[PDB]
């Protein structure tokens, strides 16, 4: 029976949360001016991508484990401000390893975004909205993602990449201020208030199947999205907007895969769970998407059908994420969640990370098209060996 609070409190993480992916993605938008600036090759790119996703998996990790020793405010304002001076450092640089370093500080400052988000979520609400609320507040990835690699495409006629980093510094400098003065930890302002062992979790054959079928979601999602523009612009003939609008069109429709993920999964269909089949033709559909997209596609061709295409992948890539978020917790033993999504997340983390350095050097080496050649045979073959693998224990922890 609180008022105001949450309206201020869940903006404030709206607004934070967005600077950070806008901030990360960011740099993912000014790549290619930065290419056509300064004359990188085409593992260098990756290399900066690797490094990041690698300092990101291990202050994820670091962050998620150790979640007690802290204030749930002050982390979250050092890291809006510290992710903000680095994109302004960032914005000053010429020289590669500048880059990388520089880009492996932003990565690790990233782990200390979303950590710290469910410490306010779980104690400002009742325990019969924080599942719709998680859900709510995971779209704002998807709305920061869906209007920079349109904006700083468009806006990059007249000023270059430099006042676009410099800027956005600036922005997540300020509201880290204006985060810090409003966001509540816990409700203390006028007075307001309310067997298992690792052995057998790690040894059950269902957690692996979980994560490796989250390395491969991931790591294909994340190639596709950083390297998309490049084939575009590459090999078949289009213009740099083309490309951009891509990316614009991969979030539109990943915004609806992850809220409605949740409403196609416990209707209609209801060991095992009844969104396997859910699971499967949403990975099938993301493979013969992924497919056209390679084939299809040539240098004459309406711009409707990439956006088609782009909006097709992001459904049925968005869709996994959330689906296999929740069967995690879900089918995770009694008095071990967190650490039992620990695990999936830091090897999501890495399969996003082998989409980096690993994918620069295979198209480098021949072309971007046996690259997305590579990747669409391991999601098939992912598909089908997922497909094949249905009737496992899905009750890990005791038996
Ligand atoms: O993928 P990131 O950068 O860690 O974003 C955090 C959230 O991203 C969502 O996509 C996941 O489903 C959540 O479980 C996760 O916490």
């Amino acid at each position: 029976g609180y008022g105001y609070y949450r309206t201020v409190i869940f903006s404030a993480m709206f607004g934070g949360y967005s600077l950070y992916y806008f901030n990360r993605k960011t740099f993912s938008f000014v790549m290619p001016s930065l290419v056509e600036e300064i004359p990188l090759d085409k593992d260098d790119l990756g290399f900066i991508t690797s490094s990041q996703s690698a300092a990101y998996a291990i202050s994820k990790f670091v962050s998620g484990v150790l979640s007690d020793q802290m204030s749930a405010r002050w982390l979250f304002s050092s890291g809006l401000l510290l992710v903000g001076l680095v994109n302004i450092f960032f914005a000053w640089s010429s020289t590669v390893p500048v880059f990388a370093a520089l880009w492996f500080l932003n990565g690790l400052a990233q782990g200390l975004g979303w950590p710290p988000c469910g410490k306010v979520l779980r104690k400002w609400f009742e325990p019969s909205q924080f599942g719709t609320w998680w859900a709510i507040l995971s779209t704002s990835m998807n709305l920061a993602g869906g209007l920079g690699p349109i904006l700083a495409t468009i806006l990059a006629q007249s000023y270059s990449w430099r006042s676009t980093l410099a800027l956005s510094g600036a922005l997540c400098v300020v509201v880290s201020f204006l985060c810090l003065l409003l966001i509540h930890n816990e409700p203390a302002d006028v007075g307001l208030r309310n067997e298992s062992t690792l052995q057998e979790l790690l040894l059950s054959p269902y957690l692996w199947v979980l994560s490796t079928g989250y390395l491969v979601v991931f790591g294909v999602k994340t190639c596709c999205t950083d390297w998309g523009q490049f084939f575009l612009i590459q090999e078949k003939g289009q213009s740099a907007l083309v490309g951009s609008s891509y990316m614009s069109a991969l979030e539109v429709g990943g915004l609806v895969g992850s809220i409605a993920a949740g409403y196609l999964s416990d209707r209609a269909m209801a060991y095992g769970n009844p969104r396997h089949g859910l699971l499967l033709f949403m990975m099938a559909g993301m493979t013969v998407s992924m497919y056209l997209f390679r084939v299809t596609v040539t240098s004459d061709s309406p711009k409707l059908w990439i956006l088609v295409l782009g909006a097709v992948f992001g459904f049925s890539s968005y869709g996994p994420i959330a689906l296999f978020g929740v069967i995690a917790n879900e089918s995770a033993p009694p008095n071990l969640c967190g650490t039992s999504h620990a695990i999936v997340g830091l090897m999501a983390n890495v399969g996003g990370f082998l989409a980096g350095l690993p994918f620069s050097t295979i198209a480098k080496h021949y072309s971007w098209s046996t690259a997305f050649w590579v990747a669409e045979v391991i999601c098939a073959a992912s598909t089908a060996a997922f497909f094949l693998l249905r009737n496992i224990r899905t009750k890990m922890g005791r038996v």
